[PDB]
DNA sequence: CATGAAT
DNA sequence: AGTCATTCATG
DNA sequence: CGTGCAT
DNA sequence: GACTATGCACG
């Protein structure tokens, strides 16, 4: 993997430890093969502050590393037989590069303090804009004065990467310098040991959540600081965690705003995976293919979702986990209820912002006109956060929240009267009623999970154990292996063969038992040391107000609920503005009607097409407006000279606006549209529970 | 890879040889496990009649066979101690689908007969059309509707009842008719030696519950249907706009995507996406590599792709995937686009049936020539050197002024190749009979140079080499030598290129005869080359061997159509338009009666009924005139009109003649021609000898 | 052995 | 996001 | 261990 | 077109 410099010196010759192949390549080209070596990374180093010192030795990216710096590792490292005499950390300007140079200098200084604390371990600071060349957002403006925007290495040409940053004489470096040992050592370990508690406080203290955000040297202390902060911030608000609202993370967002934009509905025809995916990448989401499809793929897939938001067309999976064929096979688009996510987006209805192009605008939170974070739930790590949300049954969730809109106060135990529990796409048996009720009040939450069974007896006084539905996220092929590996390894006695017997319409187990055999003693057994039955953990984290927030039934459902109202008075007013316009149009038209001549005379008479506005003005009262709209009509529309058809138009047109400003100008009135809405989609969309509950 | 059945039995098991991982899944899902087992091929089965059976020992798919199968190969082969009753062969019902039949076939033929000769080797018919359907007129029934274009777009429910229900299904069982008329038919197709097939090809294909079937009638419609596809849509060129469908494609997506030099680059995934879906029905891989091809210039003579980013090196090294790399169209591809909006050139349905899409460019610039094409089909292949985009234009300028005009004075004007890597080219005699019959070897020598340095040691200095050459492999192949000391001499070898120059020094050690070492490399290794022209392109939907004249007669042609097409489109703009500014003219002598027939009128369709019947309008003026918007009737300026109906009949005055005078047509032909010559010229890079 | 659209 | 093997014609 | 967006 | 390792929190 190395790309070793045409002669040795431990003086001038150069590491840059490239992030990702492709950098590595462009790299390899627009270097200078004189003293300049290159050595790429291959994903996410290895946090060499949590894993065993056992799985390090193992990783092929940190040997391979004490190999070529050639100066051993730790104790025995002898600063003098080093091949390099800089040491330069070259990443992405993104989040996740952030995140690399976070990884890689915890190692640098565990391992290799002496390297770090003689200035040997630098950081290539790339361009972010390129109009021009400039890094900082004030030096952008005033080469306009005198764009680009580089979301990665890979966007930048060889010639362009050579000049800007790996030119010892045109390039800038952040030399990482230690300044206190001890408030260093502090920093680190915070942010990259194994306790949680102290880095999840770390973040609520340091990550302003609300608000915005040559060689020149810098503490470790506080690079690490300002690193990771970023990856930080970036992983928790845009990444892992679902928005209270609409229960989408950004990724899953894009994936429907961007398929309802190509028109790529359930009403239509299938359009190519590799297609949708790519406008995504394009126009919205900034990251790899791969990750997109894998998302797109999952909101498809009916055993991980209560409500799939998306539908497609060929191999998708299955609950054996085998992979799913690659996005140049498939077929997909919006299913029809995720079409009720999007419900009015085309009104003004939510707050929109830019997209890393800055070509486009995107939304930051759908309408979401059906409860959505609780309905399919999330899952759900991040940085000092993690989520785990469950499914729920649509129908059950909605007569919740619209009990909770007649009821502002309600708590927990009114509210579990109609909303009971999880009800999981794969169904089986929910034991726990108690820690329920703990979790949807705290958030926090373990309930058991147990798969349906049944017992079949069978000729010659032998009987069968047969599953037909197993726990949430529980891979059937692995339960299966692991159930036959009791049986192979005699763990209980009684097991005669394994079958999984499911088909496409049908999940079946068949554990058939020996002549002679207790079937309850292993019934028990497989219970307790399989997958049979297992415990899932509510741990229910959210992005409320820009910042993660541990919450249970009542901050969910109300924040979708004052959401929703926000959503309903924009909309109102959206289509009201319209309803008056036309009003006004409408009430122009009736008037010419009567005047007809008189107007296409007093036209006729006219020089050009404004003054024939100032006339119409001047001499008939109407209003630019007004005049625009008659002076642009169609000659043939003057054979069409019906008044009472306009009237009913200018009714239908005052009893909408009159119902439009009720639902603006009084709070109860908005309340009962939300409840309307919420039935509507109720009556739609309900269906059974598959989970049963049991306490 | 085998996905197996539940349980043993050699009466009923059934062997699916599934085409690709992905279909692969999708079987496994809906199949029925009690007796049916999955075992995808990754990837086109070796010929087993073509390859060493050394190399086809070392063969993963056909090892596993031979083992999953468990009756072994060769001779020592039982029918008896085998493990299915039925072997499936299930593949795509596309082109390179067929083709993977027959390559399990000749294997199933020459290595397991016997399995052959007992009627056990059937193929899967997946259906065509969905209701379901496998004829073209099995649809028409159900008329009283998706076309798949692979089994992955076959969700599991929907392929069990159509093609794996045993009691549902079709299936064409393989049997040997005659083992003598079938041995000469598998060796012809699959055989080693190419003449046979290309005569097969040319007298046979016409480029224009269960049912048996004979091997050799299999090995027909399959084989005949893949050589094809490949030759008409694949590997080879038009010989007009010099592009294989991919390329064209690649091309006309981005440009309806407007994604065209003048403006921002443009993603390299979602250009992509947006070819992959709506006219090249294949990977995605495959296309980015042919776009990213198209845009680096030490293979093409001239771009016709920019991108910005890792495309790529002289050295090989793998360009940035396609979730990094931006690209648009570059200024000349416009030109090989260029009127694509008027009609120029004849449009097809693509594979979806949802859009059209052209079977040709208008190619305002013989692509062909200047970039080259390559070149491996069926029976046929492909190798066209680029030439100098102002030399090539000489010549058809000179050409359309003298049609029979001789190769050796053609050759005055386009004397050979032009390499965008430049170097040497050598052989007059072998350029001319190839520009002449479209074969011809000619040779390509690196661009060397001495340098004598300090002690009496010489160096070679290179800084150009052959064409199609990857650096890298040279260095390493020219540093062997040294390692080797296949003779002596090399000091050492160094490559110094940097980003702007390339320099391979080759340091010599002191008295050492620095001719006999050059002179060494030149022929053992590709620091000298021999260039192989091999001109094939398709012409009428053939492919045809062809040289310098055919193709520029073949070119000219083209371009008069496409001018001539052009002409006419824009003529009929002009007079659409002439024809409705007469009306307005009009109008304006009667805007009083006019307005009085409108307001007397009872809707749209009879006010123009009206125009038409009382004032002899026309239905498109009576359309234009009752389509007015009100202020319209304040002007009354007629001589702004009237200046409009001039321009417009000078238009239609020049247009006409370009249609009607074949002379005016090809000065015009010849006059744009020139216009491109002197925008994109450049100077030459290979150097000519004899 | 490479080449370049394919699986 | 690189890697691995095969087709086809050709010298 | 295995989850799901990232590299 | 599958395979291969990492981060991040959590039982
Ligand atoms: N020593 C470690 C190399 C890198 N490995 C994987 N890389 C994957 C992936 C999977 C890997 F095992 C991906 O799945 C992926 C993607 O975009 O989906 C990108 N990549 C990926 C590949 C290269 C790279 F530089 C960064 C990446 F994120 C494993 C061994
Ligand atoms: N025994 C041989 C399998 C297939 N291998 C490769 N496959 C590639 C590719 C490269 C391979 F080495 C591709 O490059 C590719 C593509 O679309 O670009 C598709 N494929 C590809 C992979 C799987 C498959 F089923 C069909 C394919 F075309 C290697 C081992
Ligand atoms: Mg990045
Ligand atoms: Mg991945
Ligand atoms: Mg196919
Ligand atoms: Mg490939």
């Amino acid at each position: 993997k190395l790309t070793p410099a045409q002669s040795k010196n431990p003086a001038k010759n150069e590491l840059y430890l490239v992030e990702g192949d492709s950098a590595g390549g462009s790299a390899k080209q627009g270097r200078d093969r004189k003293f300049q070596a290159i050595l790429p990374l291959r994903g996410k180093v290895i946090n060499t502050a949590k894993a065993k010192m056992a799985d390090i030795l193992k990783n092929e990216e940190i040997n391979t590393m004490i190999y070529t710096i050639g100066a051993g590792v730790g104790a025995d490292f002898s600063i003098e037989d080093a091949n390099y005499d800089k040491i330069i950390i070259m990443t992405d300007a993104d989040t996740d590069g952030a995140h690399i140079q976070t990884l890689l200098l915890t190692f640098f200084y565990r391992y290799m303090r002496p390297l770090v604390e003689a200035g040997h371990v630098y950081i290539a600071l790339p361009p972010l804009y390129k109009m021009a060349y400039a890094w900082t957002d004030g030096e952008l403006e005033e080469l306009r004065k005198q764009l680009q925007r580089y979301k990665g290495l890979g966007e930048m040409n060889a010639d362009q990467l050579w000049e800007t940053t790996m030119n010892p004489e045109t390039r800038t470096l952040i030399r990482v310098t230690i300044e206190d040992l001890a408030r260093a050592e502090r920093r680190v370990n915070v942010l990259m040991g194994d306790k949680v508690e102290p880095r999840r406080k770390w973040i609520e203290d340091n990550v302003k959540f609300t608000l915005e955000e040559n060689i020149q040297n810098m503490s470790l202390e506080d690079i690490m600081g300002e690193r990771f902060g970023r990856y930080s911030k970036y992983i928790i608000q845009d990444r892992a965690l679902p928005d209270i609202r609409d229960g989408l993370k950004p990724v899953q967002r894009r994936i429907l705003y961007s398929m309802n934009k190509d028109s790529n509905t359930f009403d239509k025809s299938y359009r190519k995976s590799a297609k949708s995916v790519g406008n995504i990448m394009g126009n919205f989401h900034p990251h790899g293919d791969s990750s997109i499809y894998d998302a797109m793929v999952r909101m498809s897939q009916n055993w991980k979702n209560r409500e799939i938001l998306v539908e497609m067309h060929g191999n998708n999976g299955s609950m054996d986990g085998d992979p799913p064929a690659a996005m140049r096979y498939t077929e997909a688009r919006l299913s029809e209820i995720a079409g009720y996510l999007l419900q009015d987006i085309e009104k003004k209805t939510v707050p929109f912002a830019w997209n890393f192009d800055d070509t486009e605008k995107e939304p930051t939170v759908l309408p979401a006109a059906f409860p959505n974070l609780l309905v399919n739930g999330s899952t759900g790590i991040s940085a000092g956060y993690a989520t785990d949300i469950p499914p729920h049954n649509l129908a059950e969730v909605i007569d919740a929240a619209v009990y909770m809109i007649d009821h502002p106060t309600a708590k927990i135990d009114k509210l579990m009267e109609f909303l009971p529990g999880p009800d999981f796409p794969t169904g089986a048996i929910i034991q726990g009623r108690d820690e329920i009720k703990k979790a949807y009040e705290t958030g926090k939450g373990r309930v058991v999970v147990r798969s349906k069974t049944e017992i079949e007896k069978l000729k010659g006084g032998k009987e069968q154990i047969v599953i037909t539905e197993i726990p949430y996220e529980i891979n059937k092929a692995n339960l299966v292996k692991k159930i036959d590996d009791v049986r192979v390894n005699n763990k209980v006695a009684g097991i005669a063969e394994v079958r999984d017997e499911s088909d496409r319409d049908g999940l079946r187990i068949a554990i058939e038992l020996k002549k002679d055999a207790n079937t309850e003693l292993v019934l028990n057994y497989l219970f307790k040391y399989t997958d049979l039955q297992i415990n899932y953990n509510f741990n229910m984290v959210a992005i409320d107000n820009f910042t993660p927030r541990q919450v249970g039934i009542v901050p969910i459902l109300s924040s979708y609920i004052a959401h929703r109202r926000e959503v309903i008075l924009a909309r109102s007013r959206f289509d009201k503005e319209k309803a008056e316009k036309r009003l006004h149009i409408v009430e122009g038209l009736i008037r010419v009607i009567s005047i007809l001549d008189e107007v296409i005379a007093l036209i006729r008479a006219s020089e050009n097409k404004a003054d024939a506005k100032e006339n119409l003005k001047v001499s008939y009262d109407f209003t630019e407006e007004q005049a625009e709209a008659i002076v642009t009509l169609q000659l043939y529309r003057l054979t069409n000279t019906d008044v009472v058809v306009l009237q009913e138009e200018e009714a239908e047109l005052r009893e909408k606006i009159a119902m439009l400003a009720a639902i603006i100008g009084d709070e109860r009135t908005m309340y009962n549209l939300m409840k309307k809405e919420l039935r509507e989609v109720k009556k739609k969309f309900a269906t059974p529970r598959l989970s049963s509950l049991e306490d």
